[PDB]
């Protein structure tokens, strides 16, 4: 029976993990990247999704971004003259997600949890359940994205805490308060940005980009498709190796032309001018926080700990701003492009995990002893005691120079072994003389995984030993086990026999 992948259809990018062995795997698209983009592009009927679709997004007007916005809404999108619902689109990137999942597992599946932002509406829920449904998929469970997080850390194997979860996408700002209480998470609050995200400190570099060159050629590239095209495609990569490097190269040979023929651009952007030109959008971040940090009557030492989610979220400046607001380091164990996806998957194999199947197990039918000074019944294995099992008593003697004790096996429920079963008899002989109790004979039942008992003498002074196989026509089955079982406690109360204490 099928997996249950776990998928975070983000309003830029989606990803899909697994569990798989002991370990959440995100799964590679068939271009080998673990994140694709979320945008379908209708060329030519084909519909495209992924980088595919992204590269020609300028360029190409029926393509269809951050579709996500929409979802839960009754607004429509028309290509050719057709309508497609939020539903419809999710679900074309949903069964491309779905496909390579399949290619990678080699294995059809048919079961997801589908991750969404924590402040969803019913509407947006069910419209991203019934994209799921349109892909062929069963989703196993709708779980908010602040949460899923969380999971990815395994927070929720820890001590009660409070969690603030930051989250920087391609799109959107979102901070989230998670109270965890006895494994359970809670939101506490939700604030955010919905037109804060990587796009825009994309946005800063191509707008410092065509002004360099509207001053130095009179030429307005944000008005040629197939050039802007070529510039955010640049500038984000430009963004992303600004990330680990100080200084980059934005290189755009044949950019444009003029009289004297063809334009290049050409130009070296170092993070300092990058973080210059999109320091406004890093403070944009701080309201949020302290807004959800106002909703939750929280300051930020109640925080006991911070996440990070979201690619954008790898931004050296971002990372210092929150590290600076709250005073606290910041957690970026976990790939923050894929850890929604991965506590997606936690949940799915949790849910796939669960086991509701009987095992039959041998145990013993009726307690199992010795008859004991004063006619009473000594149990040693007590009823409903699983076999194999191997338990050992040391008795004494009852009277000064006892050279032999008699072992009499019984099995049944009531105290006096008169009313119970005899399963045998045998007895330990040559017990060197002594005062009462002083010797020490250990008794050790042993019952294999067929339901036989064996029963041994010792003697542990001397160690010597006898024993027997109680053995069956072992004698009770069927009903005569029931008929004593009920009667024990029935007669209750010759456990008066307790007058048995005849005293010493
Ligand atoms: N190394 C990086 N440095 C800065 N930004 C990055 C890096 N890698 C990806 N990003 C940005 O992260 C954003 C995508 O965020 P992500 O969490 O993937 O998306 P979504 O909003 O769909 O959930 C994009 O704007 C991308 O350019
Ligand atoms: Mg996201």
């Amino acid at each position: 029976m099928s997996k249950i992948i776990g998928i975070d259809l983000g309003t830029t990018n989606s990803c899909v993990a697994v569990l798989e062995g002991g370990e959440v795997k995100v799964i590679p698209n068939p271009e080998g990247n673990r994140t694709t983009p979320s945008v379908v592009a209708f060329k030519n009927g084909e519909r495209l999704v992924g980088e595919v679709a992204k590269r020609q997004a300028i360029t190409n007007p029926n393509t269809i971004i951050s579709i996500k916005r929409h979802m839960g809404t009754d607004y429509k999108v028309e290509i050719e003259g057709k309508q497609y619902t939020p539903q419809e689109i999710s679900a074309i990137i949903l069964q491309y997600l779905k496909s390579y999942a399949e290619d990678y597992l080699g294995e059809p599946v048919t079961r997801a949890v589908i991750t969404v932002p924590a402040y969803f509406n019913d509407a947006q829920r069910q419209a991203t359940k019934d994209a799921g449904r349109i892909a062929g998929l069963e989703v196993e469970r709708i779980i908010n994205e602040p949460t899923a997080a969380a999971l990815a850390y395994g927070l929720d194997k820890e001590e009660d805490q409070t969690i603030l979860v930051y989250d920087l996408g391609g799109g959107t700002f979102d901070v989230s308060i998670l109270e965890l209480g006895d494994g359970v998470f809670e939101v506490k609050a939700t604030a955010g940005d919905n037109h804060l995200g990587g796009d825009d400190f994309d946005q800063v570099i191509i707008d410092y980009l065509v002004n360099q060159f509207k001053q130095e050629h009179g030429i307005d590239l944000s008005k040629d498709k197939m050039a802007l095209q070529r510039l955010k495609d640049a500038a984000e990569k430009a963004k992303k190796e600004l990330s680990g490097v100080t200084q980059t190269q934005i290189s755009l040979p044949f950019i444009s032309a003029n009289e004297n023929g063809p334009l290049h651009l050409e130009m070296t952007l170092t993070r300092a001018k990058f973080e210059e030109l999109s320091a406004h959008l890093v403070e944009r971040t701080m309201g949020p926080v302290r807004q959800a940090l106002q909703d939750a009557g929280l300051t930020p030492a109640d925080i006991d700990k911070v996440i990070l989610v979201g690619g954008s979220t790898r931004i050296p400046a971002v990372q210092e701003a929150i590290k600076r607001e709250l005073g606290k380091e910041p957690h970026k164990g976990v790939n923050p492009d894929e850890v929604v996806a991965i506590g997606a998957a936690i949940q799915g194999g949790v849910i796939a995990g669960e086991v509701k199947d009987v095992v039959l197990l041998d145990v013993t039918p009726l307690s199992l002893g010795i008859e004991t000074m004063g006619g009473v019944f000594t149990k040693l294995i007590e009823r409903n005691t699983t076999i194999p099992t191997s338990k050992s008593q040391v008795f004494t003697t009852a009277a000064d120079n006892q050279t032999t004790v008699d072992i009499h096996v019984l099995q049944g429920e009531r105290p006096m072994a008169a009313d119970n079963k005899s399963l045998g008899r045998f007895q330990l002989t040559g017990i060197p003389p002594a005062p009462r109790g002083v010797p020490q004979i250990e008794v050790t039942f042993d019952i294999d995984a067929n339901g036989i008992v064996h029963v041994r003498a010792k003697d542990l002074g001397t160690n010597k030993e006898q024993s027997i196989t109680i053995k069956s026509s072992s004698g009770l089955s069927e009903e005569e086990i029931q008929r004593m079982i009920k009667e024990a406690e029935e007669n209750a109360e010759a456990d008066r026999k307790r007058k048995e204490a005849a005293e010493l």
